[PDB]
Parts: structure tokens; sequence; C-alpha cells
């Protein structure tokens, strides 16, 4: 069970092999002799039984413990977490979509991250919260501007994720 | 210049010829003793310069006059008029989509609205407005069950339209 | 008295015991490491006396507290809560009807929702508010195509509910 | 061709046989020795080719002429006429719904007298006009109250008539 260190909004890994294992599956970003995982990533790794996270004492935090800490640091933690876990489970390599204002950005399944770029821009939405339609049309424009497809991930009232693809059309 | 009689939510045309001209291009409904147009159809034909609409006396009502009347009696006249005019201009035969909870239903440039079925289901939305996802989520469903393509026409504050498609997806 | 964590749009339950209890009576979603309830669900459970909810502090929110929070993050929280509580009380297993553009989808009290299909599709409305018929008209349609019974829940100003059915008719 | 005399909002038929034929199909009400027809009824009968209305000495009026008159007399003329004609065409004995707040009251298909009651109450609605939902629920109350079925007749944007039945439900 690889070990990581709770450092604010990130979790660091230094074990040489621990970092090699996680970099292979493409988790977090490698910065020198360290690997930086996001809080959602660490939670999912913990859930997978691969990662172990300690903060203060030598006693590693529990999923609940890390959740309690992250919910007060990250925003929409549960929203991003449920969906991230889903996509990871669907076989996707999920990476931040921050650069495009999106929640995530994904590579095709089975994509060679080496030569391939990301294809989907993902934006998560809770079913029961209304918002400006321009919020959506805006993402369709950004996605399109970067030759990427927009993926709307809805977390319905039942806690399940429903995905929709939205695009421009010329009747 | 075909003249019509504004009566509530529709315009009545008695001129046997105007009834042929309009019916030819699929505008309005031929009751037999007359042909009746919707307020949006009337506004459009006035705009084309084909129609003249009288209300209580003889002096025909200006486009803006008829337009103000319709805005007052029909909630989303602005939206519907705008998208209808646009799709009618693209050559589509624009009919009501009420049976499907939609704004319009379209038929290709030349089609016998009789033995043929509509190919598109259309829903109009002002862009700068808040909305709930179920409004779109239900539309995609209905379009699906009735095996028809869908168009989500979004009109921005400037009155411009951008059509979008939306499809359910399992990543 | 199970205790959950208010986290945006949902409530997280970590107690393996509450997870079993809630899961049994079909409440929330079991992510695996936790179970999450929707805001409407949590409100109902607080009201039922089964649950306790804590936000950014160890002091549980009162029903009126969580309720106000929810009212603020969800447009129609009032309507949906009222109808959810009522149908749940009647013994139905109330789930989301998002996929059909509806508020809820219902299963019989003795239904095995894993093997069975929902028998009702529900749409809620505030009685003393202006509406457009295409709002019911499309609902009737979807309900038909997906071969399900429908319920139009109409809540009056006092919050009292009356259910109505609607059927297409060819006289 | 039966003759009737325009009398305000009614068309009176005095002919002995004329009255006989119309009364057989159940048109108008029989008061004194004559037969009083409604403006929509008279318009329909003219459309049928059965009636000939004229204002006193003047030459008989054309469908357009009577409509021209009637429209500046009766309300929702086009609305009520479009539905009435349709229901009459479908083989129904369409009578007023006035005593119930409905537009029309219908008698089962076609063999009912005075010892036989009306089965439906009909309320016509133009598709693109919004109204308070309480208006609909009000008609369900009246219909139900008088042990009758409420028929919602919608004149859609295409000029066609769509019918829906609305009733109470106890889930
Ligand atoms: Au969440
Ligand atoms: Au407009
Ligand atoms: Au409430
Ligand atoms: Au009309």
């Amino acid at each position: 069970k690889i070990t990581g260190l709770l450092d604010g909004d990130r979790v660091i890994v230094f074990d040489k092999n621990g970092i090699s294992k996680l970099s292979a599956r493409h988790y977090g970003n490698v910065e020198g002799n360290f690997l930086s995982l996001s809080l959602v990533e660490a939670l999912y790794l913990i859930n997978l039984g691969w990662l172990e996270v300690k903060y203060k004492d030598n006693k590693p935090l529990s999923f609940e413990e890390l959740y309690e800490y992250a919910r007060n640091v990250e925003e929409r933690l549960c929203l991003k977490y449920l969906v991230y876990k889903d996509l990871r489970t669907r076989g996707y390599i999920v990476k931040t979509g921050l650069k495009y204002g999106a929640d995530f950005r994904l590579y095709e399944r089975g994509a060679n991250i080496d030569k391939e770029h990301s294809v989907y821009l993902v934006k998560v939405f809770p079913e029961d919260s209304s918002f400006l339609l321009s919020e959506l049309t805006g993402f369709v424009r950004v996605a399109h501007s970067v030759r990427k497809k927009l993926l709307i991930a809805i977390v319905d009232a039942d806690g399940d994720i429903v995905y929709y693809n939205m695009t421009y059309v010329k009747p």
C-alpha cells in the first residue's frame, strides 16, 4: 500500500516504486522526485485500496477522515468525486479540466497518452440546481474552440451519473 | 396582398385565392369556408409582405402592432416567432410540436405533410436565462421514443439563434 | 439517530450502521465508502427523526435550518419535498424521474427496484401559477411511450397536494 | 335549404319542416313554436349547406358575412367554432356547457334524448396562451362534481384540435 503525505490541497508520494506504479496508471503529476495527487484522486486511490494517506501522526487517515478534511478545502468535493470515480471506473484517464474551465478532461479509452491529446471536457452538474443556459452554451463554445467534445455529467437525485453530449448544429 | 382578420389567437383568410397561395406553401389551416393562420405565421407573412391583417375596423395593423398584440396573448411569442422565421427561411415546413411537448416539428423543404412524418422536433430557449436540466433531459427522451432528430434553438439577447443537439451517453 | 454530513447538494453518511438502515428502506446511494442522500431525502429523514445533519460545525442543523439551505440551492425544493414526503408516506419507493423529464418515478412498496420497473412517473406543479399546456402535453406523451402510469402532483398555496391523471383522447 | 333570420346572437328558424329536420339532429333549442340557433350553430349549418341566414329583407348572408357579424358579437368565435364543427363531424350532439362553465356539453355518440344525460364537458384552449393551473383544476372539480368527464379541447398552432381527459387520482 503506497504512502502519501497530506500537504494542504495535495497528497505527495516519494516511494520510488510507489510513484512508478501510480504514474503508470496516470495518477497525479510527477514533479521531480515526488508525485502530486489531488484530493479527489487520493480519496479514490484510498477507496481502491492502493494509497494510504497520513497527515499528522503516523496513523494514516481513513477515507472518512480525508473526506472531512477535503470537504473543507476543495469545492463541490462530492460532485467531483462521484463522477471522477465513475469515469475512472469506465476505464478513462481523468485529468483536471482546469485549463479549460471544465472539471475534468479525458483521453479516449485505450488512448496512448504519449502521442494522444485529451478528447472530452467534462463539467459536472447536480440535477436539482438551476443555472443560466449560457453556462452550457459557453462550454460548447470552449470545447469546440479546442477541437474537443463537451460531456455533461449529471449527478441525479439518486446519486447516479447520467452523461450527455451537446453540440452545435446547422439545420 | 392577402388580407386576414385578426380573431383572438388566429387570423382568418376568406379570399379563395389567398387560401390557395398560402395553402400551397403550407401556411395555415384550411377550414374550408376560410383558412386560418397562427399569430406567428401571420407576423411572418406580414414580414414577407404577403399579408395584411385587420382587427376591429379596416386599417390594417402594422407588423409591430400585430406583434405587440401577440406578445400580449402568447407568452413566448418573441422566441417562437424568431425561430419559426429562421427555419422557414431555411426551407423547412414548420408545424407545431405540441403533441411532443416541443415548440415545432419540421418537414423537409418539399414534403406531403399528409403521408409523411416530421424529421425534427424543436425546442426554443432564451440563452441568458436560468433553466433546469430536466427540461432538456426530457426533450432528448421524447425525441428518442418518437424516433426523431432534435434541435435546441437558443436565442441570445440580440435575437440570434444557435441550434444544438444533445444525446444521452454511456462513456 | 444516524448523522450525515451536509456537503453541497447531498448528505454523506459514513456510519456503516446507518448505511445498512437507510439502504434497506431504499434511501440514498451507497458509494461503497459512504452513502449519500439527496437534500429532499435528508429533510425527510430529519423529519422522520431518523437522521441528524451537521454542516461546517458539530452542531446539527434543525429541520428549518437544512430546509432553508436547500430552498436556497434548489429552485423547486418546496414542491418536490412536499410531494416526495407524501408519496413516501403512502409507501412508494420514490426515485428520480430525470431520465424522463419528470420529478420522480415510483415503485410499489413491495417492489424490488433492482429487478422491477417504476410504475409511475410524477411531475409536480404549484396550483396557483400560470403554465403552458405543452408542459403536460409532452409529459403525457413520454409517460405513454415509456409505457408508464402518470401523476400530475398539484400543490396549492397551503402546500396541499392533489394528484391528477391525463390521457390523450381521440373522440 | 332552411331559412333562418338573424336575431342578435341567435338565428331563428320558423319553417315547420325546417325545425323538424334540425330538431331531429338536435340543433338549437325549441322554444314556443320556433327554433333558436346559436351563432356558431348557424355558421356550422351554413357550412353544412343546410341553412341560409339573412338579416330580414336583406339577401342571405354568406359564411364570411355572418362570421364578420358574429365575431363582433360572440367571444372566442373562431375557437368555439373550430372545436364545435370537429365534435359535430365526429358524430356528437354538441350542446352548450354554459350551465357548467364549460364551452360545450356532449352526449354519447348519437342516440340520446332528454331522459339521457350529457357525458362530457368541453373546454377549449388555444395552445400558445398560458393560464393559471387553477383554471384547469377548477374544471376537473366541476366535471367531477356533476359526475361528468372533463374533455380538454386544444386548438394547436396548426389549427388542429387535440383532446385530453383529465381526472383525479388517489395514489
Ligand atoms: Au454531491
Ligand atoms: Au421577436
Ligand atoms: Au416545503
Ligand atoms: Au381561433
